[PDB]
């Protein structure tokens, strides 16, 4: 069925999947762990309505959200912040700049933040890089499921070239632009990696859900 | 500051002419190995590796272009990325094995010597089957050994520092250029092409968290990893 999408399928579904954008509730890491904690609850409803991610089992769908999770809270924040330049929107209600910072890491989000302005990136655009984020991130550290998540990630490049030959984008344009949108997908990785070990080196190991919290919230 | 003046074919060309050697382990240590054994003949292989890394980096199209202070975060942030693909693609024929050196083919199991090293040795041999899977192309591989230079350091960098970054995300479009016009040119249909190109690109935010948990363990332990000073001394000679 996921295989059967058209590209504006695809878009529509992603879109209509889309989770809101929360306040904070009101210590800068007390507020910031109450605001991702309610966002993973949003995430995995959000990743149910990804096309393809139900038909994988249950511990094939934790293992690519336990892989993903920070990335994808990551590139929501970089989005968010998009026309807040030189400032980060964790919230409406929180929007911090560097001298508030991990600083390191908060110049590198205000760093795709601008990225992501220079190239104009388009909000039908962006879902499609957070889904890419789920489905990839986790799939090479897992064989009928890895042929369908890449079967689903094909899907998806699919659908990035249609919105962009639609946009008026010369083939060569097209696939430049494909290309700049992944090669930034690394640098989220290296985010995510960042944050995990500063997560760590705070004191902070256990707010990152595990395997079992992720399959009872699934469950859920 | 012709690099963007090259073609595809000049391109691939350069790139495969720049290849740096295949280099040999210790040809007789101790087995079987300790931790410290272990660590200590990888350490020395990739050691004398990156002095050909840097010999390589300067002949990618644009790499000089740039300022030396530019030259050298670019090989910090990449030189771990750098030699695990070219690990990866060694290794390519040889499942559930890891060629470090034609002298030193070491499985799965022997990973677990170090702690934390089989887990990664794991995702290595994971990448390994995936560009086999794939039936990944010398002129590919080099082309991702390029975009990783370039790509891994960029986004963390006056008027010179974003011309800087506009020439390396211009030489970057340069070798997508380059990677659509091989796959082109071998047959594939467009669809087909946009498909590989992406999976291709996919493929290297594995990579980078494969060197971001070896770079871990490495700042963990002597100081292995190579210095600012150290790669700008080997870049000016
Ligand atoms: O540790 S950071 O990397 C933090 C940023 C980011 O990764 C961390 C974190 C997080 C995750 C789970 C928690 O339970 C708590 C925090 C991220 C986040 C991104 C998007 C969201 O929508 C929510 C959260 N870092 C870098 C800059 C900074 C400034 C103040 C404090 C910490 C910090
Ligand atoms: O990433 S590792 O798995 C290991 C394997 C492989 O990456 C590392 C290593 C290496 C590189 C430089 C050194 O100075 C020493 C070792 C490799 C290599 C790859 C390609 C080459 O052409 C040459 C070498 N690693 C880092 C330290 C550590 C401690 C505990 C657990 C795992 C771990």
């Amino acid at each position: 069925l996921a295989l059967s999408l058209t590209a504006d399928q695809m878009v529509s579904a992603l879109l209509d999947a889309e989770p809101p954008i929360l306040y904070s509730e009101y210590s800068m890491m007390g507020l910031l762990t109450n605001l991702a904690d309610r966002e993973l609850v949003h995430m995995i409803n959000w990743a149910k309505r990804v096309p393809g991610f139900v038909d994988l089992t249950s511990h094939d769908q934790v293992h690519l959200l336990e892989c993903a999770w920070l990335e994808i809270l990551m590139i929501g924040l970089v989005w968010r912040s998009m026309e807040h330049p030189g400032k980060l929107l964790f919230a409406p209600n929180l929007l911090l700049d560097r001298n508030q910072g991990m600083v390191e890491i908060f110049d590198m989000l205000l760093a795709t933040s601008s990225r992501f302005r220079m190239m104009n990136l388009q909000g039908e655009e962006f879902v499609c890089l957070k889904s890419i984020i789920l489905l990839n991130s986790g799939v090479y550290t897992f064989l009928e499921e890895k042929d369908h998540i890449h079967r689903v990630l094909d899907k998806i490049t699919d659908t990035l070239i249609h919105l962009m030959a639609k946009a008026g984008l010369t083939l060569q344009q097209q696939h430049q632009r494909l290309a700049q949108l992944l090669l930034i997908l690394s640098h989220i990785r290296h985010m995510s990696n960042k944050g995990m070990e500063h997560l760590y080196s705070m004191k902070c190991k256990n707010v990152v859900p595990s395997y079992d919290l992720l399959l009872e919230m699934l469950d859920a």
